[PDB]
């Protein structure tokens, strides 16, 4: 059980664009808290002369992060009366009455005050803190507690008074509580001080962000396979599970000795073994030449399974899947969501955000593409028949199966393209700051590595749901 207090000092002193500011981070804050899966009980307080209690701990919405957002949005700088005041010390009486009592013992408590530091009215806020900690029993046996107590003090505005703001803050080794609301780098690692990375490694689609991570930390489901042949082949993948890795077929052939494949996850040196490769069963690159169709890849994915069972980590961990549990809770929604709901909210009829990753000489870098599924798919679609060995198919659609999911293009913005090493990897969704697949990589109109006809397709995941599931049913991925 954790509970966060948000105070913010709504004085004359702060000013709207400030105050506003000062939200912001607010905002920020729970959003990237919540992306974490954890849900604490939030207290919301603005003050100057006296408080105004806007959310409660003690309410049973206060731990709904969408509607505390919500109040928080709502809120106004000229909400708040009586600006020519600033009694701090009422505004910690206020979170006093919410940790009052009129298993206490196991809630976490969290204050974060933004504030300049400028009270004049009242007395000392230090003794607030004092009949908190008393309250809560901290520092009484040496159980300290002082895990139970966490004052960090954001200072707002260029004319802040730092002595204050440094006596209210814990004082804790090895950590900061207090920081000027626009250093960026301190706030950060308030953040990673407050949660508990531990409790959030088994779930799907999570990166680690901040600015001291490398590209294995920015995109940790990320795989690299290699193929040693003849040429040598280059596909990238994605972790979906602790002993497999989702890539695309033709990055394989059945001539392909499994000894003759290795992956390469995390950003280490070593490569991996892997016990063997999982065609999708219908994939067939030969079947549909008679219909002016060289290279067929519709259903183009297949599952490696790694000799070694992976463990997660910042560098390692699974990217989501559509229909499983875990996107389900990555979208914050109820136990109760069907894989159609999840289709609707990932794959909406119209132009849909997404991005890939590629490999730029030795470094990882997220491209932003729109996927047609609006009005606008069958342009996409069609502009396949300008790619190579496709001049005369008959009927496009017959090499454009439902299976595929299309990108690139000059409309609705110039998308870029993937190139012959992206292959295999995965397309993303980014939703409520988690990292969800919808597809995988496939192939490609023109080889720009631009055409207003160079369209990508990548094979939608939800079109090959029942072998997905049935190949990680062991998986413990809790498919729908
Ligand atoms: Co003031
Ligand atoms: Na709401
Ligand atoms: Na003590
Ligand atoms: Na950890
Ligand atoms: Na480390
Ligand atoms: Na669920
Ligand atoms: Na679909």
């Amino acid at each position: 059980s954790m509970n966060i207090y948000l105070v913010l000092d709504g004085s004359d002193s702060i000013g709207a664009s400030n105050f506003t500011g000062a939200k912001k981070v607010l905002v920020n804050l729970i959003e990237k808290v919540a992306s974490y899966g954890v849900k604490p009980r939030y207290g919301l307080v603005t003050y100057a002369t006296y408080p105004k209690i806007w959310v409660k701990v003690s309410e049973a919405d206060s731990s709904n992060a969408d509607w505390v957002t919500k109040q928080l949005n709502e809120i106004n700088y000229e909400d708040h009366k009586l600006k020519s005041g600033t009694n701090t010390k009422k505004a910690l009486q206020a979170v006093y009455s919410m940790m009052s009592w009129p298993g206490w013992n196991r809630t976490r408590h969290v204050i974060i005050l933004m504030t300049d530091g400028l009270h004049n009215m009242g007395g000392d806020p230090i003794t607030v803190i004092d009949e908190i900690r008393d309250l809560l029993y901290i520092g009484k046996d040496r159980n300290p507690r002082e895990d139970y107590l966490d004052v960090y003090v954001f200072g707002v505005g260029p004319l802040v008074n730092q002595v204050n703001i440094n006596a209210l803050a814990s004082k804790k080794d090895n950590e900061q509580h207090v920081c000027k609301v626009k250093d960026m780098e301190c706030l950060e690692d308030v953040f990673y001080q407050m949660i508990d990375e531990s409790q959030s490694l088994s779930l799907c689609g999570m990166v680690w962000e901040h600015r001291k991570g490398t590209d294995y930390h920015k995109q940790p489901w990320q795989a690299k396979i290699s193929v040693i042949r003849k040429g040598h082949e280059s596909c990238m993948g994605a972790v979906v599970s602790e002993y497999f890795v989702l890539t695309a077929a033709h990055c394989f052939t059945v001539d392909d000795k499994e000894h003759s494949i290795k992956v390469s996850v995390g950003g280490e040196k070593r490569d991996l073994e892997i016990e063997v490769v999982l065609f999708h069963p219908n994939y067939n690159i030969n079947g549909k030449k008679e219909a002016g169709i060289p290279e067929f890849y519709d259903y183009d994915v297949a599952l490696i399974k790694l000799k070694n069972k992976l463990k997660y980590g910042q560098t390692i961990r699974p990217i989501c899947l559509p229909c499983t549990e875990g996107t389900t809770r990555a979208l914050r929604l109820p136990p109760t969501t069907t894989c159609q709901q999840q289709k609707e909210e990932l794959l909406p009829a119209q132009d849909i955000k997404a991005l890939f990753v590629s490999e730029e000489e030795k470094k990882l870098t997220r491209k932003e593409v729109y996927i047609k599924n609006g009005d606008k798919k069958g342009s996409c679609e069609r502009d396949a028949q300008y790619a190579p060995g496709y001049d005369k198919v008959k009927d496009i659609s017959e090499v454009v199966t439902p299976r595929f999911l299309c990108t690139g293009g000059v409309s609705p913005y110039a998308d870029p393209n993937t190139c012959r090493g992206d292959s295999g990897g995965p397309l993303i969704v980014h939703k409520r700051s988690r990292f969800i697949q919808v597809g995988v990589i496939s192939w490609g109109v023109v080889d720009v590595c631009v055409p207003a006809h160079a369209r990508d397709f990548h094979i939608n995941l939800f079109q090959v749901l029942p072998w997905l599931k049935e190949k990680l049913q062991d998986e413990d991925l809790g498919f729908l």
